[PDB]
């Protein structure tokens, strides 16, 4: 019921709110069909340089950041419906581009229309602070104002949502904005570049330089115009982001068949939820065994399959690079003795390929597949006795996305939240995105800085 | 080792700075010893309107609220230190008219000497917000201000401690004050207005005004000059404050020992503990029995007599009044089927009245000495199956100044925690306020107001 | 064009969710017609104990308080809907009872519509403390929590904006209410619990009671079961609500023609304008003369008459009490030696009658219309030489609703700004509420308690 | 009355709580004596590694980070204490390794001293949030918690100062800290060191590796294992620092006497001032001439010479770098026909050098010693006619460090404070950092990281 492109789908670039036609071209085939569906820009470090002067212009001309907060809001908010207007549009394109299960792409994109929607509002709650208390001859405050010139580079894994997660909280505050994408992955980024034009976005403010990490990338790491770099995939701040080794941390008083469906739900998708792969279980001992054939039972009914079926859970691999890393991570595994509960294997379905969900139990932390990383339906248990024990397990890796915990007990479930390095964790519930919060209170305010001013008499 | 005034000591009262002699006088005795030890001004309602109109003075004027926050905030702790220098002599004359233990004055005074230094850093943070999102033509702020002159009323049975949590919070933000403290206990009050004089407070920004509810406390509260009136005993605002019928819920996944010690200080007085009376428990059917023998023990070791001995842990009755509902609550408690498991007696130890500590188990809800207060070691114990039966005995009471929860079972302890009406909640620890807090965040806030400010251009 | 009902419509008063039938009853005439318009319930004390017992019992039951955020927000939003459905019909009874004209009545509906909005979304943001740096084997944090149920009592001359100023906060917090209006301007109050029904509010958790302040106010503010006590006319918290004697300081060096526009405004009703009057001119000496003469010219523009006219800017006197306060006002004035510009007259304008716009000029703050207040377009004009001149005459009331200041110099202004006791303040712009806010930010935090909690290990 | 080092000083790097021996090592002569003063360690990339693993040890292992915040509050005050009494010995070697004048030093070890009693405050306040909202079975709070490892490079012109601008706020978070200071300027840097091993900070939680940039900055830089690097000269953040090209623009409304002196005092050293460097000045051109004849007056009693005489206010040239950058300066600001209005040399003062307070005038936005960037009390004058004039040319860098505006005329201040690019900003006042804060309120959280956590039931 769903038909590809008859040619691939030339895109331009996008540059002080005009489209712009590339020279050379970076060529994408569906991952799931291999049947070419776009053709991408490969910019040069030229035209970084002009998306960059235009979001210079349109920065110290007022045009963004000289609005009322509640000008700024009116127009997340229409981008945010018309986004809504589209679900169906970008899906599409994410699914073509990507591979993802398009009932994940949809849902998504609902989490991307409640990003816009909380930038939207936290640009009028922004606020700094009085000083009344300095006595009569002086007074005291703090001000709040755009960073400026912000560029942000995406991955291929999430690159629509990624994009929305960050680009509507760098706007709200009157930041402007250029995007690099995922070369493999660039077309939802240009439609959102529409989207926003659609609902009123003044010239400038957002652009989007489409090309290799080699070329634009470098030239975006290297330039001196712009004053924030924020990498998701990889002048006074420059912010990276961290793994999906997420863990999940199972305790034997906890409800196992709850925390069995969460471990399921994280690695697949299901409906109501969103967005948050896990890829490590941390398990008591003395239930691991129980736990695990929970697990293998949940991960084996997981559907994989065409990602233009609304009930597939599991889409095509995105790239071919992936796809070695893949075969690879699981042959180390067998290697180093961890013991193959289940999965293991790609699927080829017709044209594209598919991981099979995959659980390693017996997994100790000097393996090289605790160390390594992989994208994708695959999971490695770990076992431990003591407390101390899951959280020096869950902290074996740089700084996690996400955590999570499963436990009645207080001391525990408080003792494992408080010592995991992690951004979100979730305790006794499935980690998700999806049908006050922290992004609310906190995403604009991430792309601000802080003027103190002293006034005498 | 401790002796007794030769001839009671007479106060004058406490307006614009300087000291004031009374008219007629309340003769006070010792709870403990039956010996004359204060005599206090009774003051008139002509006394009242020129504290207030010094206040007043005071206040708008400049010399306290005009300063800067860090002097008076240098105040403050001068105080503190005066109060720690003074630590012997405020206790001693605690203990002389109010029956509290020594060790229990001197521990509470430690508190108040902390409370002292919370509000002088508390007067440098307090601030509002700026509004800098609001476009180029308009710039909006919020201040924050002292409410005013403020008028406080304590009660009898925490003096001095009662004192400390309220006026260094309020004197931090600019307000001017006046207090009545309670007729029998109200030498402390006084001794606390030389210490701020000592420390260097302006004329007319502490003021005490000793006396009768019927006189003085009318007329404060009927006075059309004070901004905020304060009851902790019981023109923008007026706050009341609530019961000493904190509850303590038992539950059987807990650690009953910890449990039990924690009922135990909370009805005594131990070393380390400062200040949290609590005289409900709710436990858990299932382990009432052994948990109730576990809490009778404990309460047989309790220390009784005199005050001055630095190991006693329950004091003298405060006033005649105070022995009647005792005997009167007892007796009623028997009547109505209440079990009594220890004490039941007040013990007449020399020239003074000690409670028993005193333990009712099997007490409906529905029954008298449920609903009736009393200060005093006196313990009433209720019986529940579930936890929305513990958080409805719980809340049987107006609203709790404390409560605590002993629970292993993270969704029982938030529960209980969530939806228990109490200002102060512990979770598997002892109630105590003794050796960031909730105070030093919002004690100097609550006697301020906001002022929003809009400036177009 | 507008058709006077052809019988009063007499309503009922509103309890637990259903509509109740008076037994006695105020009729009441319209003030610009003279025609009976409504039929108002006068409720016994037994009447106001079950409204309190009704939002008691939806207070503890968890239907409006245990709800998430977003459901209280969702009414609050749903009801601003209706409220804009049926803007003119809360104008017309508005009209009908207050005297005032439709084209302010439909202002402040624009502005109460807002005020429901801004509560629904500081409902979701309210939000308190965690303390994560007290060592390993302890956790703070700081919880919101509904004050409980809350008594509310409006006055009759902002009936219905003073009601939304306050209601959708009280509720958005999941507090309880029981709302006492002024017996001659009941109606739309009523028509307020109407439109929260249909949106959805759960019974009880609005609720009206209308009738007399001896005895359904006292009821009210002797009653031991409301949590807090809001009177804007006129259990922890009582809070009351101060005058409408506005000053507006102008100094010389500040745009004379603007800050005449804004007492013209201040004074009367225009377009774009809602609601903020000022009665008090403070203006330097040196220019006095010339401003003066310029807000008699544009005082003397001011249209008055029929209420229903959508051009009126002044309409009928809303009681028969307000009528001799204001011949006497004036009489007053002229007998001490004020001396009256323009106005002092009450017009009989058909059936009606309507106060001219006036102002007094040389007032000494010692004179008795100084001190004395009313409600109506009544000017009173002071001199100043000094900045510290105006701040006294600007302080000489108990406490300010609102306050101005025209002035270039910056040391003027924030002199002024900062030690004039006002809770709104304006900085060379027209006072208004009408076409972030501190009552966004604020607002809801008011009718809120904190809970501290402290959990070891 | 000031003797220098018989034979230089030989310091060793710091290393996890100890002293460790150079093997190649940078001498140091003092830049006002030519005397060896100090021998500084040239630490290999090795070093490095090992402070880092240090620090990674010292902050996963709990010893700093899971202590209480008072314990951590505790070292920082003894280190604020210490650093008082040893104030002289600091003074001294960094007049020996800066050429800064006594006083100078001896005012920034004040503003040093504050610092540390900032961040022991800050670490106590330190909070996140709840969210108490979301309904009966979910709850919601936002932890702060240490980023981790830090990474500083300091640079040499205020070596101490900007060391103390930092280094006490990242570790009351619980961060641990890897400094590497600039080569020429280090005794300082290691003194500190001293200073808080004798106050009692844990080992491996403030770690000094001295060298070169080529070598210990790009190992700090390119080091996997930091979680945050911040460079205030040039792993989840990278934060940078910008220059002192700060502007001061004066209008013809202000105060011109009290203007040029801050200009002065921004130039050169006076009592009661600390650090805030100014060299641009913006000023009105109707004023231009007479405001900078005011200047030149004072620029040429500003005392220079012997920098341990405690009356000299410019000290000697730091680097033989620094020294040809300036006589370049002059050189093309004369060649481009900017005019020379006093200084433009170098003092050969005995055995040192000194820069002559210099100011040019006639400076067009477009001339190449309004891009280039100098130290050194040097002063370009620009002149506007209209405000945006002014805030165009202020903002003609990258972005400032500090920035100030004299004018009574409340739009044109706060026009030039909101629309100027700086972070620290004064209104008619001196710049200085000497005698609540910004830093009081955000330093701490500067080094912290959110967790969000979200509990189900």
């Amino acid at each position: 019921t769903v038909s590809l492109p008859l040619k691939p789908r030339e895109f331009g670039f996008f540059i002080d709110g005009e489209w712009r036609a590339g020279k050379d071209f970076f060529d994408r085939s569906s991952p799931a069909h291999d049947v070419p569906v776009t053709r991408i820009p490969r910019c040069t470090r030229e035209d970084l340089d002009e998306a960059v002067a235009a979001a210079r212009r349109a920065f110290e001309n007022g045009s963004w950041a000289g609005l009322a907060a509640a000008d700024r809001a009116a127009v997340l908010l229409k981008a945010a419906g018309l986004l809504r207007e589209r679900r169906d549009d970008i899906a599409y394109w994410e699914v073509l581009e990507n591979g993802k299960p398009i009932s994940q792409a949809k849902g998504e994109i609902d989490h991307c229309i409640a990003c816009f929607e909380m930038a939207a509002g936290a640009a009028r709650m922004l606020h700094g602070d009085t000083f009344n208390n300095l006595g009569e001859g002086l007074f005291g405050m703090v001000l709040r104002e755009p960073i400026g010139v912000v560029g942000l580079i995406t991955p291929w894994n999430f690159p629509f949502m990624i994009l929305c997660e960050r680009a509507p909280f760098i706007l709200a505050s009157g930041c402007t904005l250029v995007v690099k994408p995922a070369e493999v992955t660039s077309a939802t980024t240009l439609l959102l570049a529409e989207i926003l034009a659609d609902a009123g976005l003044p010239k400038g403010v957002f652009n989007v330089v489409t090309g290799t990490g080699r070329t634009v990338g470098q030239a975006m790491t290297e330039h001196q115009d712009i004053d924030m770099l924020s990498f998701t995939g990889s002048l006074k701040k420059l912010g990276l982001e961290l793994g999906g080794k997420n863990p999940i941390v199972v305790f034997a008083d906890s409800n196992l068949e709850d925390a069995a469906d969460a471990v399921a739900f994280g690695i697949s998708f299901n409906t109501g939820q969103c967005c948050v792969s896990s890829s490590r279980l941390i398990v008591e001992r003395s239930v691991a065994e129980k736990f695990e054939r929970l697990v293998v039972a949940k991960m084996e009914k997981i559907r994989v399959g065409d990602p233009f079926d609304p009930e597939t859970q599991i889409g095509a691999i995105t790239t071919e690079a992936q796809n070695k890393t893949i075969l690879d991570y699981i042959a180390k595994g067998k290697a180093e003795g961890a013991k193959l509960l289940c999965g293991g294997g790609i699927v080829d379905f017709g044209k594209g390929q598919y991981i099979q969900p995959t659980l390693f139990t017996d997994v100790k932390p000097s393996m090289g597949i605790a160390r390594d990383e992989i994208f994708g339906p695959v999971l490695a248990s770990f076992h431990f006795d003591t407390v101390d024990e899951a959280i020096a397990i869950a902290n074996d890796t740089v700084y996690g996305l996400a955590a999570s915990v499963w436990s009645k007990d207080i001391d525990k479930a408080l003792a494992v939240t408080r010592r995991v390095r992690a951004g979100r964790f979730w305790v006794n519930t499935i980690m998700s995105g999806g049908p006050g919060r922290e992004a609310g209170l906190y995403g604009v305010e991430e792309y601000t800085q802080i003027k103190s001013v002293h006034i005498e008499t």
